């Protein structure tokens, strides 16, 4: 259904998620989870999403976390002509 991948340092995990209506209290203890050998647990996560076109945005609450994720489902094509790229 939905896969989130996420990165900390180095280290990717991918998380494939069911339930879409996840809150951002969910999402951090999912994160602790994952990671639990790069974390405290008094660290604080801070969490941000690649954006259309790369840019990050931080993703403060559930409602932020929602939009994201409707934000994610994108096809991205790239259409040739008579095998040209750039007819």
């Amino acid at each position: 259904k939905l896969i989130i991948k996420a990165q900390l340092g180095e280290d990717i995990r991918r998380i494939p998620i069911h339930n879409e209506d996840i809150t951002y209290d969910e999402l951090v203890l999912m994160m602790q989870r994952v990671f639990r050998g790069k974390l405290l647990s008094n660290d604080e996560v801070t969490i941000k999403y690649k954006a259309e076109r790369g840019d990050l945005i931080t993703i403060f609450d559930s409602s932020d976390l929602s939009f994201a994720i409707q934000c994610s489902r994108i096809l991205k094509l790239t259409l040739f002509v008579n095998g040209q790229p750039r007819p």
